[PDB]
């Protein structure tokens, strides 16, 4: 049955902003993160130390990590694609880093020319450098509920790659529905396989609402026992491998369900909707949070 | 657990259209229903024989029911408040009628003008005449998961009114979250008290997505046993009592879940999307269906 409390992992400033059409100034990014920190979130994905040549929406990763207020207890994990970035994150003050993989071969090759195993070496380097450095590492396993190339993905595979992630060092893995094509049935089947090899407390869910399935899939996870789920503020985000629809689950909409369920989150909805409205104006877009819409 | 098959009640032409700003021509409605019929739905709430005063978007109710094609095996229920409306439906050919109440006292006042027991008089009349004629009768219990005027609504109070409707002659009753403020836990409590008084086959759910909870509340109903749910085409409709936000559960996003769940619905999603695109343009709006947005 449902957990007494859930740790929400806010990805609005990295997963969300990275996949947004308009860009925002550094001071806006910092303001947004500061609002999210004050909103109550205990973990906020701050940026990604990635080569500006590739993803330029994150080019201010250095100045954004040193400019935000480090609230007591809150975590500000950053993405580090490679040793070089992980090196930049460290020297910039990061105390937890995130790495991303996939339970799909075609997806990995079309995004890094390396088979699913070839990708572990690279991560291995970071996980070795992070341990001696005493820095935590979170993992991402996309295509958990399906792939835009291979299509259906065997639960078995998702589990294999997650186990490899957990045993390799990651204290937590985010099983993500990158293209948002999963339905409660798949979430269940996928999670069942994973729980056999990886201890529940280390599991997280990252569902995109590309087809209106994010919340329902998330609920199924909670029923399975997962206690941590990712979400973007105003539903910011989006997937490059999915048409014009939406991206990440709307945090304001998740905490709403969680509160009706009497599940502790420690988040202040009102202060959160405020952060959502803020970033949305600075981005000249309309929120994708239904809760936010029913309040305006 | 989940049912093998689910009867989707399409309320786009009625619930969805009645709660929309821009009104439509009689021939558009007729084409929307005809298109829905082709999409595969087995029941399409056609219209409402109600005063053109209270709701004029439903004024063309007689000619509408008369002009729509009557696809074989597909039901076309119509709303009937007083006996005046019902005795006007049988004339127009109606084979099934929909009486509509609410567990909320304060709400009943504003919708059908009278109180709860004063609505049991009116309905008893309708259910009497309909039985000795073979005219099925469905009922709506608004505020099933709360009221916009009374706030919290008791699960037993909703079990009371549902029992009554079922004890008079309603072959089926639709419990609705008129303002979409429900969360899985509340749906589960409500459905529970109700299943004590009324059998499961006569139960249905009508969730609004104002707060983005509709599909999740629905899934709780499915896990609870219910096998017939209400939804509206392009997510047509709205919360007239709440801010200008989402209305009904998008029929397309619902069949997307059910199909991924391997549940039989009998609907051809491609044609459903077409009907959705048709009325959305007639209404000049954008679809609220996430699946439609992801489809192109
Ligand atoms: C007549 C009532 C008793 C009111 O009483 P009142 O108006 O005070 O006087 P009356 O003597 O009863 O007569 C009323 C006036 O109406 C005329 N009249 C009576 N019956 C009819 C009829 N069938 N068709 C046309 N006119 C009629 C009559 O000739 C007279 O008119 P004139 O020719 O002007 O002299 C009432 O039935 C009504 O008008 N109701 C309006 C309907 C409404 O608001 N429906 C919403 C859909 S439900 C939802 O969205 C939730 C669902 O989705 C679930 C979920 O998700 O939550
Ligand atoms: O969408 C995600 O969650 C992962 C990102 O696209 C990975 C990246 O660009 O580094
Ligand atoms: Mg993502
Ligand atoms: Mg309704």
């Amino acid at each position: 049955t449902l957990p007494k409390r859930v740790k929400i992992v806010e990805v609005g400033p990295r997963d969300g902003l990275q996949n947004e059409k308009n860009i925002v100034s550094t001071p806006v990014k910092i303001k947004l993160i500061d609002m999210l920190s004050e909103a109550g979130l205990s973990v906020i994905e701050t940026t990604s130390f990635v080569s500006p040549k590739w993803v330029p929406q994150m080019g201010d990763h250095t100045e954004v990590l040193k400019g935000i207020q480090k609230f007591p207890g809150i975590n500000y994990p950053v993405l580090t694609p490679n040793l070089k970035g992980f090196e930049a994150a460290v020297a910039a003050g990061a105390k937890e880093v995130v790495i991303f993989g996939a339970a799909s071969e075609l997806f990995t090759k079309k995004n890094i020319n390396c088979s699913i195993e070839e990708s572990f070496q690279r991560f291995d380097a970071i996980l070795k450098a992070a341990q001696s450095a005493n820095i935590s590492v979170r993992g991402y396993v996309s295509c958990a509920l399906g792939c835009p190339y291979e299509g259906k993905i065997s639960p078995a595979k998702v589990a294999e790659v997650t186990k490899k992630f957990y045993s390799m060092g990651c204290y937590e893995i985010s099983l993500g529905d990158t293209i948002g094509v999963g339905t409660p049935g798949i979430m269940k089947d996928m999670l069942s396989a994973v729980m056999q090899e990886v201890p529940l407390a280390a599991l997280a869910v990252h569902c995109h609402d590309t087809y209106g399935q994010a919340l329902a899939n998330t609920l199924m996870a909670l029923q399975m026992g997962v206690s941590v789920v990712d979400s973007s503020v105003a539903g910011l985000g989006g997937c490059p491998y999915a048409q014009g629809a939406s991206g990440n689950l709307a945090t304001e909409d998740l905490v709403y369900m969680l509160e009706g369920l009497g599940i502790h989150t420690g988040v202040n909805l009102q202060k959160l909707l405020e952060a959502g409205n803020f970033i949305c104006q600075a981005l000249n877009r309309k929120t994708s949070s239904k809760v936010a819409q029913a309040t305006c």
